[PDB]
């Protein structure tokens, strides 16, 4: 059991998710100061790709580490490409669900609420390449970005799972009263969606098709599960930030856990330095590489394993 690690220093801070386009050269990642950047390669580096915020601007926003800059600058928490039509969905804390074309730029806003209840902190997003439908997650109806302590203190259980349907332009609520839903992923065959409930330490399976349609059930339990991303095999990687002292201020034992559509663990990878001892967001398999997204490091981590 060998580990090779690549550390790519990013601009801004906190590259926390990734997605990949048809060309499949380099990658896209969202960062602290509101941008989604694109990595071309070593020589080429990172360039601006898109901004959720209508108002993102360089002088005021670039490389901010001030949280009271987020309401204007945005903070995007997840991005997912639609490969057939080269289009990128964005979920941003402050500018909610939007999309951008191949060309990047400021995103076009697509939804700010469901069932009359405004989104407070959109978090996870995924495109079902077969249907073109978008599944995403809102972590709270009360607290945003700068309210994490409250989320933990009240043990907030107002999270939501929605679908967006490009063709009808309709947002549909699929589940409510989720326990901090920090990850969501669609199955390869479009039959079910998975959501990680952070404070419940569980992956939940929601059926899109078949006799169990419209119903959910606990698929597997994992300590402090974050982002979930499907790989080419149709399996699922999720981040596990095991809080061994039962809260964010004690020891953390972060692992990437790969599982399958039947709740079987296939793989457990404990994170090496520098992610060891600390929470992380996402582990994503792509082309034999494992991308590590975090909310506290200034570098992309990639594991070869
Ligand atoms: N970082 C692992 C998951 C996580 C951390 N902070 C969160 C806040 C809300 C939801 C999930 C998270």
């Amino acid at each position: 059991p060998i580990l090779k690690e690549i550390l790519i220093e990013a601009p801004s801070y906190a590259p926390n998710s990734f997605t990949f386009d048809s060309t499949n050269k380099g990658f896209y990642t969202s960062v602290q100061d509101g941008r989604v950047m694109k990595y071309e390669g070593p020589n080429s580096g990172f360039v601006d790709f898109a901004y959720a915020s209508p108002y993102w601007n360089k002088a005021f926003c670039e490389n901010s580490t001030d949280a009271e800059k987020r309401p204007l600058c945005g903070r995007t928490y997840d991005i997912s490409y639609n490969l057939q039509n080269n289009q990128m969905y964005i979920v941003d804390c402050y500018y909610h669900l939007s999309v951008v074309g191949s060309e990047g730029g400021h995103a076009t806003q697509l939804a700010t609420s469901v069932d009359g209840v405004p989104f407070k902190w959109l978090y996870a997003v995924t495109v079902d390449q077969r249907t073109g439908i978008v599944y995403f997650t809102d972590v709270s109806t009360l607290y945003d970005d700068r309210g994490v302590q409250q989320i933990m203190d009240t043990s907030d259980k107002t999270g939501r799972l929605m679908k967006y349907d490009p063709s009808t332009k309709e947002t549909t609520l699929l589940m409510k009263e989720l326990h901090v839903p920090g990850g969501a992923e669609v199955s390869a065959d479009s039959s079910f969606v998975l959501v990680a409930e952070f404070l419940s330490h569980q992956i939940v399976k929601y059926w899109l098709e078949g006799p169990k349609k419209g119903t959910a059930e606990v698929l597997v339990k994992i300590p402090n599960p974050g982002n979930i991303k499907r790989n080419a095999d149709g399996h699922f990687w999720v981040s596990s930030s095991e809080e061994l002292d039962g809260n964010m201020h004690g020891r953390v034992d972060p692992k990437g856990i790969k599982f399958d559509e039947f709740g079987n663990i296939l793989e457990v990878i404990p994170l090496p330095p520098p992610f060891a001892g600390e929470h992380f967001e996402q582990i994503q398999e792509h082309d034999g590489l494992l991308y590590i997204g975090t909310l506290f490091h200034g570098s992309v981590g990639i594991l070869v394993y």
